[PDB]
DNA sequence: TCTTTGTGTTTGGTGTGTTTGGGTGGTGGCCGTTTTCGTTGTTTTTTTCTGTCTCGTGCCTGGTGTCTTGGGTGTTTTCC
């Protein structure tokens, strides 16, 4: 496996055993209202005489304070000293190591198998106010740092892990994380712990959801590798009307922040229903009402290819194919060929005219609207097609819809045109 | 295929209804003392109005999980 980088990671910052405070007023529980009647659990101390360990307030015990995310304090609770609900104070962190893989920096891995709901590691840092946070953020942006190191302890109170903190700062974002951050009360103070969402084995990376507020900062692309990745690091939108479809997909359709604003502003503010921000359900009316302009940028072509590889909706694919019909720039088409647009168009065909979630007349209109640019694009070799074998799909769909003779004749012309093109070499291999 | 429930009529009976005698409790008479009605005065407290800080209340957005519905079966209770 990857080489250990634990000491090298430790040397990059001032290691802390506990959270540091800018002042004694910050970080106090109940907004500084000292609960003199501290919540004392009614647990009886359970001392195992063999090991001398106080087993009270354990994981499978019925300690009320543990359920309510409050730690027992020695000398005040009936559970006695050294109970099993002093995890933050005793600093009983899980054993972890630091390593590096993929496009990520340093990352945290489990040195041992960790149970579900087990406390992993206490996020450490300096407790700071809002103005100090703004000053440090401006300084780091001037320094060009490309890493988040701020977490919101609570309203108006943040934790900075840049110069001083703990191993938890090296945990990387995952869109399907195995751990999560939670807020707990220890004495008259507030702590942020990290707990295991599931069973984690040795060697596996430990990750948590950042749910990051950008505060107007630019998006950063997410390289977590999870299948459910949204592609960028963020959280909830700063207001409604901000997105209706995912960016790459929205920009593939020619839509931008203004066009996504305009639809919601025209209907939602005038007593017509638009659901919350969720891309699992496509709103066909927005896609139909969207305006379409020809593509002349290769990054937009890459976004179109990503939308083809991602979106399953019939209407979004219809409007993307219509936009491609408007598009006539040869360089963008050559880029789409390099991106293997034929491969995506094969699946787009298959989902609509082999799988039947729609009506035959509308599918016929779709097929006539998608054969045209296939007929129009520049082609110079069958090796372009060989990366997709879309001809096979064309044969299957002309055979299925044999009653619709215009589609069959167009596919005849298309395969006749493609049959005459040249071929390119593949090195023979020993046998 | 196959068990219950009602009102009605002849005859019995036991408990409701009626009738005399008396004794005890309700009815008539007058006298005294005080409980309460009436008035008058004080003054406590209850209402009604004005101004600021405060903290909670109202509303809106996102969503986790608790509430509701369909299927099987078996074991628990029902019937003779
Ligand atoms: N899944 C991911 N893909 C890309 N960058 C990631 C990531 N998870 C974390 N990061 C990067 O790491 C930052 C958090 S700090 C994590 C430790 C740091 N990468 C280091 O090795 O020193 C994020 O702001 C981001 O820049
Ligand atoms: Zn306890
Ligand atoms: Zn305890
Ligand atoms: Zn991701």
């Amino acid at each position: 496996y990857p080489a250990d980088k634990t000491e090298e990671a430790l040397t990059t910052f001032k290691t802390l055993s506990q959270n540091s405070y800018q002042n004694k007023t910050l970080g106090n529980a109940h907004n500084g209202r000292s609960t003199a009647d501290g919540m004392s659990c009614d647990c009886e101390e359970n001392w195992d005489t063999v090991s001398g360990i106080n087993n009270a307030c354990g994981e499978y015990s019925e300690c009320i304070n543990r359920l309510t995310s409050i730690e027992c304090i020695s000398g005040t609770c009936s559970c006695g000293d050294d109970c099993q609900n002093q995890r933050f104070q005793k600093k009983q962190y899980a054993p972890i190591a630091v390593f590096e893989t993929e496009k990520k920096g340093y990352g945290v891995r489990a040195q041992a198998d960790i149970r579900q709901d087990a406390f992993i590691y206490e996020y450490l840092g300096e407790v700071i106010d809002e103005s100090t946070f703004r000053k440090r953020k401006e300084n780091y942006d001037n320094q060009g740092l490309e890493h988040f190191y701020f977490m919101m302890l609570q309203k108006g109170e943040f934790i900075d892990a840049t110069a001083k903190g703990g191993l938890g700062r090296f945990c990387n974002h995952s869109c399907r994380p195995n751990a999560y951050v939670d807020k707990w009360e220890v004495g008259n103070k507030l702590r942020m712990g990290i707990f295991a969402k599931r069973e984690i084995y040795k060697g596996e990376e430990i990750c948590f959801d950042y749910n990051v507020d950008r505060y107007g900062a630019n998006p950063q692309k997410c390289y977590c590798g999870e299948d459910n990745c949204i592609g960028f690091l963020g959280g909830r939108t700063q207001t409604d009307s901000a997105n209706i479809l995912p960016v790459p997909i929205a920009e593939a359709l020619g839509s931008t922040n203004a066009q996504e604003q305009r639809w919601v502003r025209l209907m939602k503010e005038q007593n017509k229903s638009i659901k919350a921000s969720d891309y699992s359900s496509i709103n066909e009316d927005y896609v139909n009402s969207l305006e379409m302009r020809p593509i002349a940028d290769k990054d937009e072509a890459s976004k179109v290819t990503s939308a083809l590889l991602k979106t399953q909706d019939y209407i979004i694919l219809r409007k993307l194919i219509e936009r491609v019909s408007l598009t006539k720039d040869p360089e963008v088409l050559k880029e789409i060929v390099r991106l293997r647009g034929y491969q995506c168009v094969a699946n787009i065909l298959t989902m609509i005219v082999l799988d039947q979630e729609q009506q035959q007349v509308d599918v016929e209109s779709f097929t006539l609207s998608v054969l045209d640019m296939l007929e129009s694009w520049p082609n110079s070799s069958r090796n372009r097609i060989s990366s997709s074998q879309i001809e096979s799909v064309l044969e299957s769909v002309k055979t299925k819809l044999k009653k619709i003779q215009p589609i069959g004749k167009k596919i005849n012309s298309l395969l006749n045109s493609w049959s005459k093109l040249e071929i390119s070499y593949k090195i023979p291999k020993s046998q």
